[PDB]
């Protein structure tokens, strides 16, 4: 058996490398939001809460994991605290990710009341509540659900520990039934699945809205053709009444309101002629609608489409971040499941525990990269911060 300081040297060096990069990248995220008012919105207050959690992974959770890798003698509840603290930060991350998903759902499903409903003041209070709940959930073992009543006395004596002390190792103090049923199933898997459901609803809502935009445009152009080849005033009137309802339905900024004003007025003009039995005059008046459509309506159509595509792009970036949290944390949770549910299976070997721990920690590095690669306003602010 090779000297343990050699393998732990590699593990510890990698942990420290991750801690440095987790602190630097997420400090940059927080600085960017602090400095750029275009980045100061409710979505990005949850982004900052998530960056703060990742900063604390570098400042506290990684030094704690390095300390625990030594198995040093410690009062059992002190060991328990440094072992559980990373769970607080993971839980807070989950609350932030779920809040971000819900925020984007509200923005796409009910844009007209988003600004009245989702305010910065309410967001700060939500963030404070979620941090309190993260402490309660992550430190729940400190309330008595722990293995400190059954210390491994042979291991403690072999290391020369003193009274009330244990060799400090995560699995000796944190119960695995808490880790699997309460932390993983209830507090991690369930929120991640709820997030998956929110994102499905976001993309379905976008796809449906971009469909309805295209439907109204098609109805407008189809009914223009119907009028042109109509044969009596009654047919002209039928198509015009559909167009009028569809115009108001698409009405639901000054040049925008002017263009629809023109449009509905021109439909009313032609409809009045059609009811008077003046087919040719009604058809000629309807042809004027094509001038309004080119100058105004199509511009509104293109801008509505472009706004929806930007909402889709923003939601995908947020979903990538949630998906990467899952990818990085799941191996460690799955290993706990094997330890717990398969007592006939040999425990995952030490090199694999190390690997799964640093994979989980690497998730605290990756978000600033996603923001830089996918969000212009962050990328340009990062550049100004780094340059200046
Ligand atoms: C505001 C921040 C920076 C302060 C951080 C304080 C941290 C480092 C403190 C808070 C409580 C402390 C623990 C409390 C009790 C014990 C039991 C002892 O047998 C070994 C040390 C150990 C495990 C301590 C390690 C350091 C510790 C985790
Ligand atoms: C911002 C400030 C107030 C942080 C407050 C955290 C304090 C109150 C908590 C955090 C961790 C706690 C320690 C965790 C574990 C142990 C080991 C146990 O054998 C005696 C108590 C002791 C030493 C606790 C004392 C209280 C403690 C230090
Ligand atoms: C989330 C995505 C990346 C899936 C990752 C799956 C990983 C975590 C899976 C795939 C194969 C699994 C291993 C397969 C067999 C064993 C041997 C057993 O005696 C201990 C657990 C152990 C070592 C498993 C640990 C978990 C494991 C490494
Ligand atoms: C997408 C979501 C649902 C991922 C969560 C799936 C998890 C909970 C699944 C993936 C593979 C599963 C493991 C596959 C094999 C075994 C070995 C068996 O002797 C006990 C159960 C155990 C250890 C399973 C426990 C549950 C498990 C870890
Ligand atoms: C302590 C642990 C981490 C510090 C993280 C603290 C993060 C604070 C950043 C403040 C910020 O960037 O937000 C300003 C806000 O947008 C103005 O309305
Ligand atoms: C011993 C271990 C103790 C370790 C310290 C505990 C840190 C706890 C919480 C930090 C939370 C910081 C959250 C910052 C979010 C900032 C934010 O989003 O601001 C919104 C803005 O104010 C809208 O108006
Ligand atoms: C700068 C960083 C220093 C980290 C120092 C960490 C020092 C930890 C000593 C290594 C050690 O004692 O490792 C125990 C090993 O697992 C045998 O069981
Ligand atoms: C800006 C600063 C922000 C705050 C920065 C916080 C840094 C915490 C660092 C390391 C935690 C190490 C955990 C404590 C290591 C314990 C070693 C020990 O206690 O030795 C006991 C042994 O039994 C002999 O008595
Ligand atoms: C803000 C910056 C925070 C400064 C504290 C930083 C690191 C603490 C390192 C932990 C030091 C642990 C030494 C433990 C030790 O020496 O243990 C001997 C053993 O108990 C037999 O005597
Ligand atoms: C906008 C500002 C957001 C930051 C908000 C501040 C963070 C709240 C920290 C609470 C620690 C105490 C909670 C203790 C609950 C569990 C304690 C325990 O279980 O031991
Ligand atoms: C939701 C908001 C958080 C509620 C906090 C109240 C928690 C009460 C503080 C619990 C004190 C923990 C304690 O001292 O428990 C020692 C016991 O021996 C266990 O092992
Ligand atoms: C969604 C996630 C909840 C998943 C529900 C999973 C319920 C698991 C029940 C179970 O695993 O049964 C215990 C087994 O007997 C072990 O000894
Ligand atoms: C389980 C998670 C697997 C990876 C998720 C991912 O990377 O994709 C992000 C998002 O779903 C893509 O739009
Ligand atoms: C999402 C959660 C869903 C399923 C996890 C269920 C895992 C249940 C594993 C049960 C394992 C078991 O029963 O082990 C018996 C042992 O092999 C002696 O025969
Ligand atoms: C590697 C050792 C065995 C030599 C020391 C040790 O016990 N290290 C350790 C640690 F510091 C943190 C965790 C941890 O965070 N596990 C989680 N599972 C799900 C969410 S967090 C697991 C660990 F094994
Ligand atoms: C990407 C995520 C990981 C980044 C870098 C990972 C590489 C190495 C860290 C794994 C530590 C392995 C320790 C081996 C020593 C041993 O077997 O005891
Ligand atoms: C542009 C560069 C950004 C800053 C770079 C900082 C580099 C820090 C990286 C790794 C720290 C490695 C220290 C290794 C000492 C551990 C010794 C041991 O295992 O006992
Ligand atoms: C991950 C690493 C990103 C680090 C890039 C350099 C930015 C650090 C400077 C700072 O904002 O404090
Ligand atoms: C290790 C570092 C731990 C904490 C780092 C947190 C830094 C994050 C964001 C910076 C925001 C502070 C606001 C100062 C504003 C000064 C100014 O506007 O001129
Ligand atoms: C920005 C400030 C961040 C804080 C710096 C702290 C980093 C130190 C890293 C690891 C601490 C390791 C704890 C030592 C274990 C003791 C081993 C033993 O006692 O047997
Ligand atoms: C704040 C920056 C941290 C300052 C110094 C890092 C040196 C920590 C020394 C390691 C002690 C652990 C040990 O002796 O085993
Ligand atoms: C440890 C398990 C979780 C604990 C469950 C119950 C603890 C807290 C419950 C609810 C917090 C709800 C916040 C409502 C505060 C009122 C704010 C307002 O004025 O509108
Ligand atoms: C590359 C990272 C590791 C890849 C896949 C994990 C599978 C390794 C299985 C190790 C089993 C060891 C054993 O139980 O004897
Ligand atoms: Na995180």
């Amino acid at each position: 058996g090779a000297p343990p300081i050699m393998g732990s040297s590699v593990y510890i060096t990698v942990e420290l490398a991750i801690a440095v990069l987790a602190i630097l990248g997420n400090v940059l995220v927080c600085w960017a939001v602090w400095l750029n008012s275009n980045l100061q919105n409710v979505t990005n207050y949850f982004v900052v809460s998530l960056a703060a959690a990742d900063i604390l992974v570098g400042v506290l959770a990684i030094p704690f994991a390095i300390t625990i890798s030594t198995g040093f003698c410690a009062a059992c509840h002190g060991c328990l605290f440094i072992a559980c603290f990373v769970l607080v930060l993971a839980q807070s991350s989950i609350f932030s990710l779920l809040a971000i998903a819900i925020d984007r759902y509200i923005a796409i499903a009910i844009p007209l009341r988003y600004n009245g409903l989702v305010t910065g003041t309410r967001a700060a209070g939500i963030i404070a509540i979620c941090w309190v709940l993260s402490f309660a959930i992550g430190l729940t073992p400190m309330l008595g659900w722990n293995n400190c009543g059954q210390p491994k006395e042979g291991k403690a004596h072999s290391q020369g520990c003193g009274e009330g002390q244990v060799a400090c190792l995560f699995e000796d103090v944190v119960p695995m039934n808490y880790m699997v049923y309460f932390n993983f199933f209830a507090c991690v898997l369930v929120p991640l699945l709820l997030m998956l459901g929110v994102y499905l609803r976001i993309f379905a809502a976008a796809r449906r809205q971009l469909a309805d935009l295209e439907d109204n445009w098609e109805t407008l152009n189809d009914n223009l053709k119907v009028i042109e080849k109509a044969d009596n005033a009654a047919q002209v009137k039928d198509a015009l009444t559909k167009m009028r309802a569809a115009a108001l339905d698409a009405q639901k900024m000054k040049d925008f309101r002017h263009g629809f004003d023109i449009l509905v007025g021109q439909i009313d003009d032609a409809l009045k002629l059609a009811n008077e039995g003046k087919v040719k005059e009604a058809q000629a008046a309807a042809e004027q609608l094509k001038t309004t459509r080119n100058a105004y309506i199509q511009k509104y159509l293109e801008r509505a489409r472009s706004t929806l595509q930007k909402e889709v792009h923003a939601a995908k970036s947020a979903a990538i971040i949630a998906g990467l949290f899952a990818l990085c944390w799941l191996p460690l949770h799955i290993i706990n499941c094997f330890t717990f549910f398969c007592p006939d299976c040999s425990h995952a070997p030490l090199w694999l525990m190390y690997l799964a721990i640093v994979l989980a920690h690497t998730n605290s590095v990756v978000n600033p990269f996603i923001y830089a690669y996918r969000i212009r306003e962050f990328r340009q602010t990062f550049r100004k911060i780094i340059r200046s």
